[PDB]
């Protein structure tokens, strides 16, 4: 009765190594969900990540996803050891990591890096 939501979030697929370098290369912090089709917990936490992209943090931090099976070069450079893993980048460097389907840890890290 008050308003309808107008979603403004953007979870974007990273489909190449060049794109990966471009989006992780600047001052704007980005967070990447490293996932795979055979990953069970990814299905629990993925929707959470998508909802967080719609929050005002999504205006400050870029939200992306990388399919580890399809993006071996990216996955090997980043050093993925578990799935899902959420990795934060700034200026071409890894600045934080959240392993697994942990919604409170994921939110805490997003809030930390969107200040």
């Amino acid at each position: 009765h008050h308003h309808h939501l107008v979603p403004r979030g953007s979870v974007q697929v990273i489909s190449s190594y060049d794109q990966f370098k471009q989006v992780t290369g600047g001052d704007k912090v980005v967070v990447i969900d490293f996932w795979a089709t055979w990953c069970g917990p990814c299905k629990m936490i993925g929707p959470v990540f998508e909802k967080i992209s719609d929050t005002p943090a999504g205006d400050k931090v870029g939200f992306y996803k990388v399919d580890v099976d399809e993006q071996s070069q990216i996955a090997q450079e980043v050093g993925i050891r578990a799935m899902p893993t959420f990795v934060f980048f700034k200026n071409g460097q890894k600045i934080d990591t959240v392993v697994g389907a942990d919604p409170s840890k994921l939110q805490a890290a997003i809030t930390q890096h969107s200040a």
